[PDB]
């Protein structure tokens, strides 16, 4: 995949979130893919614990802003908002494979980024 | 080392960046570390290699700013300026050893965040 796809991709995502689908979200990542959110916790192996890991979200609708975002080589880095009054700004880097699906995420933010 | 140590080994690096100290940069990386700056582009492996990448770098007097630094794990994640009337704006990685030098280092950037 390119940088604009892997970009692309990443606005999707945001998309998903913003709306509470979880089951989208999950299908942007491949079937190996892992998700650590946040960094230094334990790592969501496969699409069935990433999948879980995005119930967190269901139904919940919220508003998403890209501050700003590096699509380079076969990864993305973006600083982003997540609205659900209550904001948390997050860095996140997402790597992709060949076929543009979401290889890993990482995701660096805590408490202390929340307004 | 803690993230506490982590996150201090950034800004050590950072003033080492805008003192113009490639030898000090270098040894705040482990012996075997990479650094891919930018992300993308052919990683630079080992402490020699790294020391000629900034040793190209070298006695420029810059200025560095941290925006925000979130230290996670054995990662520090962090958007900065670098200022050369040439201002960017750089979303970093680090990883750290148990020891705490430097393992890993990528730069997201292009020049379309030269202002």
């Amino acid at each position: 995949s390119t940088p604009q796809d892997n970009a692309n991709t990443v606005h999707r995502y945001l998309e998903f979130v913003a709306k509470g689908q979880p089951d989208e979200i999950a299908a942007l990542y491949a079937d190996d893919a892992t998700v650590e959110d946040p960094v230094g916790s334990e790592v969501h192996i496969g699409r069935q614990a990433i999948r879980g890991f995005y119930g967190n979200l269901e139904n919940v609708q919220s508003r998403t802003e890209v501050k700003t975002l590096r699509a380079l080589g076969h990864e993305v880095a973006f600083y982003w908002t997540l609205s659900i009054g209550m904001t948390m700004d997050i860095i996140s880097v997402m790597t992709f494979n060949d076929d543009g699906r979401i290889k890993s995420m990482k995701a660096y933010w805590t408490p202390e980024n929340i307004t």
